[PDB]
């Protein structure tokens, strides 16, 4: 009886569960029982560089965007060029989701766009009235952001459950995710984390864009726009203040939209006075534009499989509308599939609809063999100016010591290949 | 028993799938066919298309946009369509531009006969450009004119008799993903390109200096106060929407906003409006190298797995031909794909139809790549942040220049491994 092995990371509430919903019609289409493993991501890396090496594995792994460079430069993925030209090619993707299908510079795609991370801000529509901050104007550009910020930190407005304030940003500063946190304004600034100039991949990091950018963002906390506790917290915790009242601004991804839907007690927060009053808004313009940062998950086949053909008909599933729509329902994320976006799922809420405008920005890191190498670096380096910003002391030129020294070692490691 | 043809289209006119089996009830009466129509919306189509392609199951003929040919094509699941396009007339039956939408660029056969053109020209009210002192036929002559001509309108004291309030000069669209079609005539009419043959092989010319200038002469117009920055954030329709509403003097569109100042806005037409009764139209203005009217629209393709090719090369034949083209330019209010179509008095018989025949005439379409989905995409990207740049005033030359440095880059690797 035909079969197919596939690994996947936690992306949904029941992992397996809704993973075999997914392929049930595939899996009864073709008589073929799709057998899942769920593994958390670090796990999940351990599991996957092993079976590159030994050559004993699944036949497709589920691979975040920024592992793509790293195992297909192993030389043990099968070219799926066929499966992204019956979904439609280049075309039917966006250009930062394009660019995480193959390892940077590789003309073989070894692999398929599954679903899309993507922040954009929400915002407490309540907060910025009482404030007199007009969204459109706040959310345009860094000038009318911090301008923003500064009436908000002004505002007399309490929340009507906490009777409290809310802080005008609420932003994780040290966690692992700092750098997709950081890029934007990186990017917005004209900055980059590495760049290939001179024939060569070098950190941008300690550039003057990329300080500048840089800079804007970590100082928003000593100008007193993010409070102290913000600082000690993770993603989640952050999420949670946001829903509690607690901020009158936040970064998240589109799972916010459905959980302001849900009631607490089904895990979200339709009670409260945030999902009533909720509003969203792309990151703004810097002085060399206007960035989203995107990530995500991606598939990849093994080319030891003895399932090539099926695993690729199963790649053609999961990447195709139908799959893509009901995935990113489960998973909250964005489709990976553009064409999937005209689903009347995304163009019937007009705070999804925010999130596909948001998308039009969209930027990735390039998919580079070193990747880890590089993130880890910089994000070790960000915690240590992160860490100076919760106790006020971030400067210009402490910030570019630090980036001075991240891009040293950065170099050292992209000299490795 | 009926014979089966099944046809793929787009939501063209106000009720596709009617307004198509009414298109084609004296074929199928004719040939003893019943002909399925399936409608795809616009976002979803390209996906499906594809898919029926590689997996060899879908149906006789699909719609196909006009900057889709050459990918499909280099597919290889067309079946040549020489045949038909003979017996249409062959090459002289169309317009050069639009004949170039027949086949993958350099291919020996054609795979798509044309079925319906969109072409844009500006609408101008009159009324406005009177009280401007601006004569149109200097405005719309010189992109020299067309400045001079937004000048005198952002001067003007007009007021809209509707709305009590003055007309912004222009509306455009900026950021969309269709910009790359209102960028392209300025890019032609200085003498550039989006893509050209340079060194032996398919390149962008997106910062080459004719591109460049004609992409800031356009571009800058905004900064100078001549379009409101609200519009460089709107689509396509709500710029329609605000020239109906009184709230522009100039914006390019098809031949679809003539019908609509007809009829009454309960039949989501603008006839009560100012707009309506103040209606003029001129092609785009010459540039310092050319006039160049931008050209898309739809063809049909024939796949290679159809079961009944003589069968479905009849349909594309009626389809492609005088009398049902007449009818579906009437249904969608675009201009027919066949040149003898716009002779028909339904076209001569109306002044701004005629003149939208006359824009017809300067007619260009973008070279029918295999790898043009990947090119607009990341032309799309790049003019966007142009566009967000004019929108805060901040386009210069330089900063324009370093865009469409970084679009070059992008285009050239995207064309370097298109996949076949
Ligand atoms: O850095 C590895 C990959 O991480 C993914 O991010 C996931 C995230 O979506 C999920 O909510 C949590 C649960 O632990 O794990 C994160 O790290 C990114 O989407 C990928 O781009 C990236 O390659
Ligand atoms: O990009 C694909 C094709 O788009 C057609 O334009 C249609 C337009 O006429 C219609 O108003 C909207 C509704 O979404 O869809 C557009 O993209 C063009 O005429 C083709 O040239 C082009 O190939």
């Amino acid at each position: 009886q035909k079969t197919l092995e596939v690994w996947i990371m936690p992306n949904s509430p029941q992992p397996a569960e809704d993973f075999k919903a997914l392929v049930a019609p595939f899996e009864k289409a073709h008589g073929v029982e799709v057998k899942v493993t769920v593994l958390d991501w670090g796990v999940a890396w351990t599991k996957i560089t092993t079976a590159a090496t030994s050559g004993v594995g699944p036949d497709l792994t589920q691979l975040g965007t920024t592992w793509v460079g790293a195992i297909s430069a192993m030389g043990v993925l099968e070219p799926v060029d066929d499966v992204l030209e019956a979904l439609g090619g280049e075309k039917a993707y966006l250009p930062a989701v394009w660019r995480t299908t193959r390892l940077e510079g590789a003309r073989q795609a070894t692999a398929v766009p599954w679903f899309s991370e993507l922040r954009a801000f929400y915002y407490r529509t309540d907060a910025l009235k009482a404030a007199g901050v007009n969204p459109a104007e706040m959310f345009a550009s860094w000038q009318g952001f911090e301008a923003g910020l500064a009436r908000l930190k002004a505002s007399s407005f309490r929340d009507p459950e906490t009777k409290a304030p809310l802080a005008p940003l609420c932003t994780p500063g040290r966690t692992p995710r700092t750098l997709h946190n950081a890029a934007p304004w990186i990017w917005g600034a004209g900055g980059e984390i590495v760049r290939q100039a001179g024939g060569r991949w070098q950190s941008a990091l300690n550039s003057p864009e990329s300080l500048e950018g840089l800079y804007f963002f970590l100082s928003l906390a000593q100008k007193g726009y993010v409070p102290a506790e913000s600082l000690e917290k993770n993603t989640a915790q952050i999420e949670a203040d946001f829903q509690a009242g607690k901020c009158a601004v936040f970064a998240s991804g589109p799972w916010m939209i459905q959980r302001a839907q849900v009631p607490e007690a089904k895990g979200g927060f339709a009670e409260r006075t945030a999902a009533k009053n909720l509003g969203v808004a792309p990151y703004p313009a810097g002085p060399k534009g206007r960035y989203t940062f995107f990530g995500g998950s991606n598939l990849a086949l093994f080319n030891f499989s003895k399932n090539k053909p099926l695993a690729k008909e199963l790649l053609k599933y999961l990447g195709g509308p139908e799959a893509q729509v009901r995935y990113a329902q489960m998973t909250g994320m964005l489709p990976a599939l553009r064409s999937a976006w005209s689903d009347p799922s995304f163009q019937q809420n007009p705070l999804l609809r925010t999130f596909i405008q948001a998308a039009q920005f969209g930027r990735t890191y390039p998919s580079l063999a070193g990747w880890g190498g590089v993130e880890n670096l910089a994000v070790q380096h960000l915690g240590m100016a992160w860490d100076l910003v919760a106790q006020g002391r971030l400067t210009r030129e402490a910030l570019k010591d630090l980036m001075d020294k991240a891009s040293a070692a950065i170099n050292q490691a992209l000299r490795h290949h």
